[PDB]
């Protein structure tokens, strides 16, 4: 047999230590003066972007660490300053827990894009391309790149046509870039080579495709070498000594490994040795935060993250009939069909955990949350697929909310002033469209954090002179 | 581009945790109450064979477990009834410290297939096809498989040419496979496709090929996906829950990657589900002796393994001088090429490294080990490459031993009885020739284990008392 790759070329590398990495292996509670250290390096090791803002470090600075978001931005922009600053954005929802008017949209990517944002990779946890529709624009009118993304996952309904589909959405309303965001790690080779070839057959070689993917199953990194020779044009990694789990792909690995194979990522390898014994130093600090597991193929035959999976295990403890997990494991499938296939991210896999525990407790559909009844009724969005029409009824019936199909946003009134008005009665506030922007995604939080800020960033990681009291 | 790739087959599966899992991670310590209640599933799984013997276990179950290699066997062989039970033997050397006269030999491989071990991985430090010869054709006498090992390493004078020659030595003396063995996971992607396709391409398609790949580095599960499209036929991996870090790649992930490429691995997954499972409620008792590295890709650089790196280090430490670290780094090159390029495993990595220190400590070969100068005039066997003949001169002149370059096995007399007769001394000794061989292998060990074993074998591991007593 023969299979065609692509030609020999420079593979481009985002570095994610600096936001994905300790978000997803230790809960995102990595501290700035633990970081900075290793930001000259990393402006020099030659990444194609470095994504060091966005996810939940905006929430975690606010709510842990008494640390101010924009703070982190504009000293990362300083002490980076030769580096494409890369961040993630959940479309209309921005960072917040919900969705919100143009403006506050307007208003965010642009104070982001003034501090100092170059990448945004603006994504949806349905991939309703008309989500991103808006902060996609917003990052084009300040002359930022745009980063469409596809929420991989894999369902009765999603097929390479259909992320083709999507791909020339995100890139009609005008993506500099397509991102496959994987997060799972349920991304396999063959179908990663598939996808990509598809993509770059159909829209053209030059159109930019940026690979995120988990290493939570074990199977990505050869995805991404397949990826590569389907002509991928950059790949995510972390550095060596903050990968693996239910982290990313090893930097320095992927880079070694394309040695002879007609492809390379320039990328200065001291400099990468540098930055991996800077986190090989400092990781020990936050072992209170690690996962306890490498890897976790289960997803494979559950379609369940295991996020999601033991966040319903403790849900039914709580009811000490936590015995019928094993039927829980089988209503899920069938709560996410009713909701149309949406990626199980968050919220979606909490939502639809919770309800299809409820189902295997009160009967199927007896009762329904708040949310769920607002996914089917579709305040979240489009699903993939088409929602149970049975059970949207019932939404509508149960709740009594009315059921709507056009982009969430569009029957949403302006509310800034609304928010700068109740921001400006904050002890603390400091009078700037940023502190509003963080009473407007952090209600709860943005009081105590203004009130605690001048204390000065801290952290919650175990201190050099714990390590050596404790081993 | 185009490239050629095998047509769809089963690939088989080689399941390591039962003994170089556990020796990579755990220091070989796992204890054999620990094991048992996985037999059964593995024995059903589906796995090509089963390593659960020889390396440093035979050493291990006797120096720490007070256990007898023979009965672990006897065991597993007893409960996994319809499995290929493989083993690591280094040849002539057998699981000894030393080469021993071919009566040892053809007794331990006797009673080892006796005692129902089927393939009989044999390998040799150097690659010397000589000191292999022997064992192997033990094995074809004894109806069992005979697999003839290369080891894998980078170097100016291996090449694919390099290792094309050594496979067909390997089979000239009638070898049923061949095994490339990683240990340092040095063997990149494309190396791994062209060796594997080299080899096949020369003698044949029938050729059976093992990859055992480690995971170091974190490269090589990339390098089993090519391996297998350059058509290998066996590649090894531990259970997910007993992989990565000095470990090897995951059995499920690399059993997932495979899904649509035409490539597929007949093993059960259920069954490999409650293997994992099972590990993984054992492995927190073994903290005490896990590393703590995941990734390293440094070996790339230095050609340096973390192993023997630190085994220098803390070498230098104890002269306070440890601080010319950096020198010592730069003098292995150097002595590596006067031994004529030997792979960097044991005891060449430990004795090369040494060697090492002492050259920048006291000059150039100004003094040299015992073990050095037996390695430059030949007693360990031939060099990949050439020797300094200045250095090998000098080794002749600073030990007094002469220079020879004929299998070291050849100029060795009869020792079994002696062996026996000292044996038949040790209180505890059993009579059988099983109890011989432990002694004349272990001679500083045999007396204390005979005196012990009727105790039964105990475990080093924290009890789930400890577990708790202190998490
Ligand atoms: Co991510
Ligand atoms: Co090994």
């Amino acid at each position: 047999r023969e299979i065609e790759v692509s030609e020999p070329r420079e593979v481009g590398i985002t570095e994610l230590v600096l936001r994905d990495a300790h978000q997803s292996l230790m809960a995102t509670r990595m501290a700035m003066e633990d970081m900075v250290g290793a930001c000259a390096d990393i402006d020099a090791a030659g990444y194609w972007s470095v994504e060091c803002w966005g996810g939940a470090t905006y929430d975690s600075c606010i709510r842990f660490l008494n640390e101010d978001p924009w703070e982190r931005l504009r000293t990362f922009r300083k002490l980076m300053p030769n580096s494409r600053l890369q961040m993630l954005l959940r479309g209309q929802n921005l960072l917040g827990y919900r969705h919100y008017n143009d403006e506050v949209v307007d208003r965010f990517v642009d104070k982001s894009a003034e501090n100092g944002m170059d990448v945004f990779r603006v994504f949806d946890a349905m991939n309703d391309p008309r989500n991103m529709a808006h902060a996609m624009a917003a990052v084009k009118k300040a002359g930022k790149h745009a980063q469409g993304t596809i929420c991989y996952t894999i369902s009765p309904v999603h097929t390479v046509e259909g992320y083709v589909k999507l791909a020339g959405q995100l890139l009609d309303m005008g993506a500099d870039s397509i991102a496959l965001k994987d997060i799972a790690a349920l991304l396999k080779p063959q179908p990663a080579y598939d996808i990509i070839k598809a993509i770059k057959d159909t829209y053209g070689q030059k159109t930019q495709i940026n690979l995120h993917c988990h290493s939570t199953t074990g199977v990505t990194e050869v995805s991404l070498m397949k990826a590569i020779e389907a002509g991928v044009d950059v790949v995510d990694t972390a550095i060596s000594s903050m990968s693996l789990g239910p982290g990313h792909n090893p930097t320095e690995s992927v880079a070694e490994m394309l040695e002879g194979t007609g492809y390379t990522t320039n990328l200065d390898y001291d400099r990468l040795h540098k930055i991996r014994d800077h986190f090989k130093a400092i990781r020990p600090k936050y072992k209170k935060f690690e996962s306890k597991t490498l890897v976790d193929t289960s997803i494979f035959k559950s379609q369940i993250p295991g996020g999601m999976l033991s966040n319903m295990e403790s849900q039914l403890r709580a009811q000490g009939a936590e015995d019928k997990m094993d039927e829980v494991m089988a209503e899920v499938p069938r709560v996410r069909k009713a909701a149309g296939f949406p990626p199980l991210v968050t919220p979606s896999s909490q939502i639809v955990g919770t309800q299809a525990v409820f189902n295997v407790m009160m009967g199927e559909y007896k009762r329904m949350t708040g949310e769920f009844a607002d996914i089917m009724l579709g305040y979240y969005g489009a699903s993939p697929a088409d929602r149970d029409p049975k059970v949207v009824k019932l939404a509508e019936e149960q709740s009594g909310k009315k059921p709507i199909t056009q982009r969430p946003a569009d029957l949403l009134p302006p509310e800034w002033e609304k928010q700068s008005k109740e921001a400006a009665t904050l002890k603390g506030f400091n009078g700037t469209d940023e502190d509003v922007l963080t009473y407007a995604l952090f209600p709860q939080v943005a009081p105590v954090f203004f009130e605690h800020r001048a204390e000065g960033p801290h952290s919650v990681a175990l201190t050099d002179a714990q390590l050596k009291a404790e081993a």
